[PDB]
């Protein structure tokens, strides 16, 4: 028995974009991490307009929360299916090997439980998400899908191998969404998930989201929840996407570094403006701040960022440095 | 006289995704490389449904076969296109330089043929396509691309400069297909290849496939036709897509070493969850299978794979390892 | 006074795809290189059918054009809006750091004009942009963007640090517009920019362009404008997109050296056929022309190139290589 002598760590996840605390480098031998997850499905407005629809969540939120271990630490995860649920649902790590990531062992009907160990093998960030025989890019689209890192157990490394050391860390997870409409375009409701496959397949199969959201809904990175920083601060932003493309932007910075697809054996990508995040994969991006004030952070298709949702903030404290930037002469007058 | 001295070798392509025999090491000097393909413009059933369009193919599949030579051979292709077709083709290569990747000097009407060669100076998986001035996409988007091989004479390497040597090797060709649809949203049929073009120019115009498979068809590689492995196997994937944007992605695994953009000068991505091939491109993905079982190798915009078609299957042999995944407490009720 | 004391240049800007004269290795240390451009809001065909829109753009063209500086250098932009122009605009650029660009420091009303100054801290090609608060992708994807380039102060490098020097160099920017369309299909038109507005807003929403365009206009750099090369010579061009991710390719050659995400610190991918850039980014591909003749340059959805406008031409004068590629046998009757 190899698994059952090595420490169980574990862990309450937080809400996105928060991240459950844990450390960078690793302070112990590999662990069983253990993680519980319970599944809701629940209204969700997603929009200014008030467009709701019915959510398919891992623990209450779009996207789920965001798991953290490290390189050959085992992921035991406790999924639950309660019986205020309607639909079968199960879960796929891209992080993990064999069993379609998991998904083939862990069908849990409402009323059930189911219990996964995996190994990860691979360090990075990876897509998590529920993939039931069928029915797989309905629960996708629906919100149910998060992400893990997995962290090398030294911790990450730039492109000469010189360690990169986050102060702080977000996860923000991208949805597109196909709420369906009707010929003059105004979205249809629905009175059982039955009632409303067929045509949530014909609005998936235009391949065009009405709704492209970070955090669960339009502004949701705004106002009292726009994300934090400091001038002189480390962020990683984790950025995720399990269905469709995304290119990431932070207005007025940059990725110092970047890991457009997620895994850190590879060396990041340097001074990116943007980068692409393939759909079905995460991101990872790390930048200093240098400068106070508001960021959008934004999906470069501007028509999704600022007419579809996927824009959200920044707002950051400190000194205004003139020397990176300042207006010479002020707008006026001709 | 220096390429009339060169051994001459013919080779007999196979249908994808097999692929014809070859050696990843060169076993000779630089190589005439002699390949004939016939053209053939034929009615393919699609999808479950029984949509029928017609295709223009290679050698009577879509993709057309997978061509594969060493850096700094020549490969000389002789191309008939039949009197029993009715358009005009041609023949460009990515692997190749000048007159638009050959295209510009292999243009036969029904009942001719012509005989190209290039020099293969770059390693890498590429696209080659037919592209008749002014019909371009029309023909690409009937099927008529495939993709070649130029390996280097020492085979592949990975990151650090060490062999990589593939057991088998698939070749997945991507197809998005446009078949015209009504104002209801039925496919339409059409008399003659003149007769169908505006609307096959409309449907293109839209940027939304219809239909995106492998192998020709939905469900092409499932069943008797799943791709097959053993745990332990090394496995090249190489996949390509003439005109639009993919993200492979094989479920339960990785992409161990990757050439998104395909292109083995360059060092492999590692430990890819998903990865971008540009439309246009081919790219190639190696993995050593873990576990046994099913695997789905998908297009990850899972509409597209889902419910346009961009999917298939492996069917791998061996020993289930229980520390890489098991199943700890099997679904049951709380 | 530490700006004060350096060197003040000024560049004179001229139009796409030509670049203003500039030394890839720096001549001088850092300096202030001074930048006007004067915005025009103007009437713009985009197509062989005639269709007009009214463009929004920098310096009268679409794209604005290419600002070259180098590494450490400031970069200082005197933006005039004259009151011949009826909307707000400003300007981001995603070379600069803090106030979103850029954005936030430089909104001009008509008749009225700003002086920015930033610090070009990142060596690579960079997308700037128009970016006003709630109508930022109706500027964009009206014409209001182009590039900027901060060569590193010794010049380019390529994969293993040896000098990589053009003999010339383009810049190929591409946009995609969205006419607005009449149930029928035809598009409409607009007596004011405010009419106008929802239905931009509506017809950016499809996510489908109507036109996507290499330097303002279908078969704008075909014919007396083609781009021209010798065979031997080093060409690097330079292709932004704003808003919508592209794949260029070179019919006929490849990319030798490709930075597909822009970024000068960055190893280039060699060899590339094709290669992803995404919207809301510059990138940058080397080659060396060995073969004379027509090359298309495209974006690699062939829909998008030959039936949207993405394509355009290359002139190569000089000597044909039949060691490279050669017609054996010239198309002929079977
Ligand atoms: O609801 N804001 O447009
Ligand atoms: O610990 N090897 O998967
Ligand atoms: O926080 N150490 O770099
Ligand atoms: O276009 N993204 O899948
Ligand atoms: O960088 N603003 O799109
Ligand atoms: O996975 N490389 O970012
Ligand atoms: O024909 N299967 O849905
Ligand atoms: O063999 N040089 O193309
Ligand atoms: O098959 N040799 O690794
Ligand atoms: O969206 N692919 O061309
Ligand atoms: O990894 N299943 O999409
Ligand atoms: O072409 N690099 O995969
Ligand atoms: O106007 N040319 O199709
Ligand atoms: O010169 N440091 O931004
Ligand atoms: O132009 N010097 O390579
Ligand atoms: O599909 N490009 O944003
Ligand atoms: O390479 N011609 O698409
Ligand atoms: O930004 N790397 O091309
Ligand atoms: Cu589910
Ligand atoms: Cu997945
Ligand atoms: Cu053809
Ligand atoms: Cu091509
Ligand atoms: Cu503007
Ligand atoms: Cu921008």
């Amino acid at each position: 028995v190899d698994i059952s002598t090595l420490p169980r760590v574990k862990v309450d996840l937080v809400k996105p974009p928060f991240v459950h605390a844990h450390d960078q480098v690793a302070k112990t031998g590999p662990r069983v991490v253990e993680f519980t997850m319970t599944i809701e499905e629940k209204k969700l407005v997603i929009d200014r307009e008030g467009t709701e629809i019915h959510a398919m969540t891992f623990n209450g939120s779009v996207p789920g929360p965001l798991m953290v271990v490290h390189e050959n630490d085992y992921v035991e995860l406790r999924l639950i299916n309660p019986d205020t649920n309607t639909l079968l649902h199960n879960i796929d790590f891209h992080a993990a090997t064999g069993a379609l990531g998991g998904g083939a062992l862990t069908q849990v009907n409402p009323g059930e439980e189911t219990t996964l160990r995996f190994k990860a093998t691979k360090p990075g960030v990876f897509v998590y998400h529920c993939a039931p025989e069928g029915m797989v890019p309905w629960h996708v689209t629906s919100g149910m899908n998060g992400a893990i890192m997995v962290l090398p157990r030294d911790g990450l490394k730039d492109e000469k191998g010189q360690p990169l050391t986050y102060d702080k860390i977000y996860y923000v997870g991208e949805q597109d969404f196909y709420v369906p409409k009707d010929e003059a375009g105004n979205y249809k409701k629905y009175e059982t998930p039955g009632e409303a496959y067929e045509d949530a397949v014909k609005a998936m199969r235009t391949l065009t989201p009405t709704h492209i959201v970070f955090n669960g809904a339009v502004g949701a990175l705004t106002g009292d929840h726009a994300l934090t920083a400091a001038v002189g601060e480390r962020v990683l932003v984790v950025h995720s996407q399990a269905n469709r493309d995304t290119r990431p932007h932070l207005i007025g910075g940059h990725g110092d570094y970047v890991w457009a697809t997620g895994k850190f054996r590879n060396p990041p990508d340097l001074d990116q403006e943007t980068w692409l995040i393939p759909g079905g994969t995460a991101g990872a991006a790390f930048y200093t701040f240098r400068q106070p004030g508001v960021y959008a952070y934004v999906n470069h298709n501007l028509i999704e960022a600022f007419e579809l949702g996927a824009a959200g903030h920044f707002k950051v404290t400190g000194e205004w440095n003139d020397d990176l930037m300042t207006s010479v002469v002020k707008p006026a007058s001709m």
